[PDB]
């Protein structure tokens, strides 16, 4: 189950992990600039964040606002004004949620970067308070290989890499929306994984790890070749 508000590795890897699903974008190097332009890659990679951020509800098709304000509320900035035009449901497009948010966006880019921790010094200080975290510039396996991680408190041997592949979430649970197509899983391979793992603590994300590389052995490899910045 996911947890709020999100913290300032888990924005970063949505962000991250979105940017790499969309990374013929012509608008690319805009979005690096936060500047979200009116182009279909840009309202997929629109959807896609708030997705990987844990507030998209795909049971309703609406935004989680309750827990947008959480994040805001947890780091001290206001409210900000015009949460009526991103609530309420939407038809799935990403068409559609980008055009409930971008006003939204645009009229308060600097406290919701504050919000996010989109601002590098925000983000390193977090980090730096923050050492039992993977640190930015550090590999997955490198970071899970020391302190015993993988072992997850007890008999596991994937239970922190599974976490930082997204995988499972912190509790263990796996993350059903994860897309690893480019990897070579397929959707219906994913899903079979996430059906594998009534295990419990970190077995499922044992059991998800040992899945995923039973389908492509390469993939995770990647993913933790991309792992240093995401
Ligand atoms: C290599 O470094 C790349 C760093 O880029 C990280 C910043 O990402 C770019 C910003 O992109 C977005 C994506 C979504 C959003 C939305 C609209 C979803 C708002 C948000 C993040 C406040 C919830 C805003 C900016």
């Amino acid at each position: 189950m996911w947890r709020y508000p999100r913290n300032a590795d888990q924005t970063f890897w949505a962000f991250r992990t979105c940017q790499r699903q969309s990374e013929g974008a012509k608008s690319l190097r805009e979005w690096y600039r936060w500047n979200l332009p009116n182009d279909e890659d840009t309202h997929c990679y629109v959807k896609c964040v708030w997705l990987h951020l844990g507030l998209y509800n795909e049971q309703n098709k609406s935004l989680r606002v309750d827990r947008i304000m959480e994040q805001f509320n947890s780091r001290s900035v206001a409210i900000p004004g015009g949460i009526n035009t991103i609530s309420g449901p939407t038809d799935g497009t990403c068409k559609d949620i980008y055009d409930k948010t971008i006003n939204f966006f645009n009229n308060n880019v600097n406290d919701l970067r504050t919000a996010f921790y989109g601002i590098k010094k925000l983000s390193d200080e977090w980090f730096t308070q923050n050492s039992n975290t993977k640190p930015k510039g550090t590999k997955i396996s490198d970071f899970c290989n020391a302190e015993n991680r993988e072992k997850g408190g007890a008999d596991c041997q994937h239970a922190c890499s599974a976490y930082y592949y997204r995988l499972v979430d912190e509790d263990n649970e796996p993350i059903h929306f994860r897309n690893l197509n480019i990897l070579g899983i397929t959707d219906e391979q994913f899903a079979s994984c996430v059906k594998a793992s009534n295990k419990q603590g970190c077995k499922v994300a044992d059991t998800m790890y040992n899945c995923v590389e039973k389908h492509n052995s390469q993939a995770l490899k990647i993913l933790d070749n991309q792992s240093p910045t995401y």
